[PDB]
């Protein structure tokens, strides 16, 4: 696994450093799915879905959703298997009116998107990734940009100005005042000008026009996210960790789609009856960090309408002549359905032993977290994790490679952030689980994670895809 | 009513003391509905619904939903009448990794489910109820257990160790540290062993294996809730109250289904045109105490897909040949629809006169609460309570037994907990009301309530079922 | 010992559940002593005591004191062996003026007797035990009542009214305002009336008149204690603990008298010279929880006058003709005398590791506590515990059953509650020790204790009775 765990983390470290925002997360995953032969269908034309074919759609370039229709569906004995991991992170997005000129320094005022460690974003060689809408002729042209060179810097305050050396000197980052990255000075802005809107920064507008090869006056408005220009890398002495940026479920949703790609490649190659019996959906949501209340979030009707469009297009012919309905067929498959929500989990911090549960601890290379909660912030029920642990045991009987797992639970007094596990499980009425891999410094600009956990997560989504209905057929209720 | 109010509270006190958790709430209600002849249909086969027949389904053994299709539906003049009361309570559920050995004492670390008076759970002879998944051969066997003997104890701290006798000695229950029930000592665990997983407690695993008659190594994982082993009983001098446990809408949802059973028995017996004209649904939700964001909660798509499966299966033949749709038929019945959310309400505490409204007070044996709210935490609108108060008056004209009611409203400065009234009224787009019966010490391990209110609630759900369309036909808007 | 430890805890669990107060503690112990043949003598007639006979007296039905005069007393070489355990507990006693009618609910206002965990008394199916004085003809008739059905309930506040879910929601039990159990409503009080004093509650006066079979107007005044109606039971998985109520030295003083009964049965049966040489007194005190300043407390002259009445009646003939005095004879026997004070001790709480000493810890089934103190709140001196540990070793040489012990000491910074060890050791000028058995949640309504400790305590009082003068004869001072 040492070789396959490093090869899995290598491709994840090719995915991140190209996935600088939520837009290039949808773009690079759609490019990753189209390399295996997925038919890229748009939401706006018409859906004529076929058996045995895989499909992919970016809903308005924020929400990736790739699904694979099995060969023999059975309305009677079949399932809809969904793996979920949001494609976004806590980033400093750029405000619309950004022209801050203070102390002879051109600045951007950025909006803090999500709930992040914003003091870690201080003193970073920052870049740009996101979506820019610009004019070309009479047509609005949309381009996803990726500026991997350092063009922004959020400077900290020098230590000499406040009181020093005690209780970490009472550091307080005011989110409006102190979080405003510098981009240029007014000296070299005017020096690089002689060789229309006053709301956009001309150092910024010169930068995007250099990337898009147009005038700065053609740049209309943009949704840009600040990213750290430092490439992700294997760390530790033994090159045993991974870290670069955005590992809050951009590493995790890589394993959602890498586990989904290996499933479809296992279906298409070497062609055993129940693998062609399911609808395997793999959706990368947006706007998780702010609560999923969006048109492309988890609380959206997007996924629920996607399944009701797959059911209507696949079973187009059997609605008419045996008088079934969509909600009859959808509620028929919901009993055999499942949701595998993948989002990162808190590894046991060695420097903070007071924020960890005693029994439910997570360590690196120890396996997938299975995140439980008091208040169902994670949707894991002890029945529905027992089915997934038996999919990990059916993986061990066939591939002779153990998928390790470990139960994670936050302390009863401390609160924890909710995920999209129970959001989609309420929208789709499907049972669910919340798994993920342990990482340290979650919601920060650099997040460290283990490379064996990337192997266990990719095989963990693949084992849930392959062996869920083999476990579900053996469950007898009263 | 004295005889019928005690007989109603007697069967409720048979329902509780068998309903130790949310799983045995679904199980005993499904057994209570199947005794009247309800056709138990599963979500996974196919729905061929008939007129005049009653149906019942436990969605994955947490969410009970019993409905009765009337004899002559009318898409033009007909209704969907839903009564709602969640089947769950604030309980100490058992964590997955439970092996706490401290001070030579085997402990369970429990997770505080819901928002309860957890200091009342201290010093109780505690039992176990819930769902246990265990192996038998190669098959995962699911069993709902009920351990009515005291096998757990959450001990308090002795009074001598802190400061004493003033302002109740500054009692602070740390939810992680201090809430960990003892189960055994290491002396008698080792003494009862000589005559695989290290995460589960062997005193607990010996206990469940004794109930399931298998090895302790076959017990995989379980969703167990701690309950109080003391049986509920009639209290007061005149045997005029009821109390045992879990009366936060396990008594209330008993009256939802006992009011539903008496309706269906009134439809089947003595066979006046509008009683066969409606779809009477009675659903017992789960996960209310944590906010209903679950696959079996009120925010789920489960109930909305259930009605769209009833409409599709009952009107299977009229979709095809007059070209109606489900959402056309569902939105047609939503104008005549109603939601009767039943959850317990705060009786006027005599020892706390500063937490009560002056005019909106609730007293025992005074009637059903009709819970109003500022922020619509309760879904009661003053129009839609006026229709229900006229169903209580149509009950008085036929049965000559007055259904008493009283309006309940929390103070403007104090906040109150939201219920599932507005959650399902948003999911189903149906108008609603929040009724319930006054009880003291809500969300505690022992909750006292009045036996005349159990009579008024059972007749209150029955009067809403019988006489809503007779009231709704007499409403003239402009 | 497993069989004998369960048989000892079985009879203790027959003693408690009949011993609901301090009055029925004196009554049931006097019935327990009279079954072995103890001559019940009253304080008011005349004391003609005999050798070889056992006597028992309830001083005004609160203070039990059973003693056994040995066959051959020796003023020269003889002793007075006293075992002490108070018969009372922290209970909610009923106030004289109890007519609280607030929010249409009949209430009792109760007085908090002792220093108890009064938040554990909330939400309990509460009963009544105590002494009721009522008229019958022209004669004041005294009756000890025991109402084992739930007739009272102290309700808590619902969780929704205050702030929630943090630091246990700032629970504060005001001892006057919030501790007032409900007993009835004014609806069913008036409903059960049509089918003189305004200070007594008519729901209460109807209840006691139903038990005494007289009019409510004959009930004059009463000393009633609220008790929990739940019967004590063996708990744990292995049925290894005991808990029901009042285990603060009503379990402990059971072992005082059960150890005393087994002594007298060892003296009368199998009839070796020094067992008939002592005055074995076993006294159950009252009013310990409030500081023993009473006519039946430990600070009373009752015990000191009892010994001076035993010495005067046994040695009635030798005072006259060799010109001895009572204080000469009493101070002669005080040098060989001992006091075995038995009161419960704090087991090491697993959920509170900051309130325990590191070295002096108490665990369940580990033996008798031997409670030491800094300030002599416990009367244990390291000389006088060394004699008792040698009585435990002389028990092991004869019966081949080890009496385990463990030293208990509270932390130096924390204070601990004083016992009646040093109170009676000052009143009688006898050396003493404070032993007891470890229990959790002392001074609460449910207190858990171990069943092997009940065996060790009963054999511990019996070994002090049998083998103290064999140890005391081997002590050589300088
Ligand atoms: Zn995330
Ligand atoms: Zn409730
Ligand atoms: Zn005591």
């Amino acid at each position: 696994m040492d070789k396959k765990a490093r090869e899995y983390a290598q491709d994840a470290l090719k995915f991140i450093q190209r996935s600088g925002s939520n837009f290039l997360a949808c773009k690079n995953l759609k490019e990753r799915l189209e390399n295996n032969g997925f038919i890229n269908l748009s939401e706006g034309e018409t859906w004529n879905l076929n058996k045995n074919e895989g499909y992919v759609l970016c809903k308005e370039n924020r929400n990736i959703c790739g699904f694979f229709v099995g060969k023999n569906f059975n309305i009677d004995t079949g399932s809809i298997l969904i793996s979920i991991g949001h494609i976004d992170s806590c980033a400093l997005k750029i405000s619309p009116n950004n022209n801050v000129i203070k102390k002879k320094i051109h600045q951007i005022n950025v909006e803090c998107y999500g709930s992040g460690l914003w003091h870690t974003w201080f003193d970073r060689s920052l870049g740009l990734s996101g979506q820019v809408l610009y004019k070309k002729g009479n047509k609005l042209v949309e381009k996803l940009i990726q500026i991997n060179k350092s063009v922004l810097f959020l400077p900290s305050l020098a230590i000499h100005l406040q009181n020093r050396t005690r209780y970490d000197f009472s550091v307080k980052i005011n989110y409006e005042n102190h979080i405003k990255p510098i981009i240029s000075t007014t000296l070299f802005n005017q020096l690089n000008k002689c060789k229309i809107n006053t709301d956009n920064s001309y150092p910024l507008l010169y930068l995007l026009s250099k990337e898009l090869n147009c005038k700065e006056e053609d740049i209309l408005d943009f949704e840009l996210c600040l990213m750290d220009t430092q490439e992700p890398c294997f760390t530790g002495v033994y090159e045993e960790f991974i870290e670069g940026a955005r590992f809050d479920n951009l590493l995790g949703s890589f394993c959602v789609f890498e586990g989904f790609i290996e499933l479809v490649n296992s279906i298409k190659n070497h062609t055993n009856d129940n693998i062609h019996n399911n609808l395997y959906i793999s959706i990368g949501y947006d706007h998780e960090e702010i609560g999923s209340l969006s048109e492309v979030g988890a609380r959206s009707y997007c996924t629920k309408n996607f399944i009701d469009r797959i059911i209507s297009s696949v079973f187009k012919k059997e609605i008419h002549e045996k008088n079934l309905s969509v909600q009859e067929i959808y509620g028929n498959l919901v009993n055999r359905s499942f949701i595998l929500n993948v989002d990162m989990a808190h590894c046991s911090h060695p420097n903070y032993p007071e924020t960890v549960q005693d029994n439910h601890q997570l360590f690196f290379h120890e396996g997938i977290a299975i995140k439980y909660n008091t208040n169902k912030n994670y949707v894991t029920s002890p029945l529905h994790a027992s089915l997934i642990k038996r999919t990990f045991e059916l993986y061990y009987n066939k591939y002779k490679q153990q998928i390790k797992y470990q139960n994670f639970m936050v302390k009863n007094d401390t609160p924890c952030g909710s995920t999209v596990g129970s959001m989609v499980a309420a929208n789709l009425s499907m049972p669910g689980i919340d798994i993920g891999i342990p990482q340290l410094a979650m919601h920060s600009i650099r997040e460290i994670a283990a490379v064996h956990d990337v192997f266990f997560l990719i095989k963990g989504v693949f084992a849930f895809y392959t062996y869920y209905n083999q476990v579900l057929s053996t469950c007898v209720h009263d």
